[PDB]
This record gives structure tokens, sequence and C-alpha cells, in this order.
């Protein structure tokens, strides 16, 4: 039974019980994310930016089934272009706008990327992407209003790959945390 979280910690409660089985309901998940209304007081703690790039701050650990993270981009900040390692990935905007760019997965031969399709993902919306839909880049283009997203992933996944848009050759990356639990990493 699907109700509105009605704050973060609710909306985590949620999403505990829908990954509980080992089936996800894809539709349910994204459903009650864009349900969630964002309440900037409730995501402060996590909301860690940092001068020169976007960071990764982990909320949730989903009893092992998925990672809740927010993550925090300056004026300017965007990803590079990268798949998200067979895992269900969620995307929901807390404060700003971010683009979203589509990219097909490249052939064998070096080639410019190819763009499907871009999108403003605004307020409280709520985007879902997997492998098998295509490649992504995110970035806050504005020059006068950071941005902040809550993001989750199903299975949990630390290394990804980077693809180079002038080419599509592919690079392995580790994904690091700038903070979890309220708390700065080393
Ligand atoms: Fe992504």
């Amino acid at each position: 039974e699907l109700l509105k979280p009605r704050t973060l910690a609710d909306l985590i409660r949620i999403l505990h019980e829908l990954f509980a089985g080992d089936e996800v309901n894809v539709e349910e998940v994204q459903a009650v994310l864009e349900a969630y209304e964002s309440n900037p007081a409730e995501w402060a703690l996590y909301a860690k930016f940092d001068q020169y790039r976007y960071t990764r701050n982990l909320v949730d650990q989903g009893n092992g089934k998925f990672n809740l993270m927010i993550l925090c981009w300056g004026e300017g900040h965007g990803s590079s272009i990268h798949d998200h390692t067979d895992s269900h990935c969620f995307l929901k905007l807390l404060q700003g706008n971010l683009k979203e760019t589509l990219f097909d997965w490249p052939d064998k031969k070096s080639n410019e990327m190819i763009k499907k399709s871009e999108r403003t993902l605004r307020e409280n919306q709520c985007a879902y992407i997997n492998d098998s839909i295509g490649l992504h880049r995110v970035e806050n283009v504005s020059h006068t209003e950071p941005a902040v997203s809550l993001h989750l992933y199903s299975p949990p996944f630390d290394t990804c790959h980077a693809f180079d848009q002038r080419t599509g050759h592919k690079n392995k990356v580790t994904m690091t945390f700038h903070s979890k639990f309220g708390i700065r990493t080393p």
C-alpha cells in the first residue's frame, strides 16, 4: 500500500518496505519519490557543497537493498556521461534545476557520442534511468542557483563507467562520498 511520505524519514521507512522483497516495483518507487515534497530543513544535514564540483552525500543504506544519497551541485557543476552498473536509479530534485542529457551506448568505433534527448528536471520532479534506457549526463547550468538532488540506487554500486563525449571511449570510475549520515568523510 503506497502512502504519501510526510517527511524524509517517512520516505525512508516506505522505501524499506518497498524493497523488503527481492523484486522491485519501479513505478511504485518513482511514485513515492515524486510524492515527497522537498523540505530543506529535513535534508540540510546532507547538503554539503564543494567549490569545484558536485558532492555525494549518503543518507541510508537500505538494509543492504539500496543506497539513498543527496547530491549537491554548485552553479555550473555537472557530471560525466555515466552508466549505472545494471542497477535501478532514481533521481528527484530537492532544490533548483538540473539539465539531464540522454546518450546512446556507443558503438565499437571512436565517434562523437550521440545525444538522444535532453530535458530540464525541476523542483520535486523524479526521473528514472537504467542502462537499458541508455547513458546520461546531469548538469546544473544555472549561474545563479545551486541545485540539490535525491538519488536511489538498487542494488547499491560503488563503481561505474564514464564515457568521453568526443569518442565514446569508456573508463572505470569509483564513486566516493563527501559525507555519510551527515558526517564528512576523510
Ligand atoms: Fe546518473
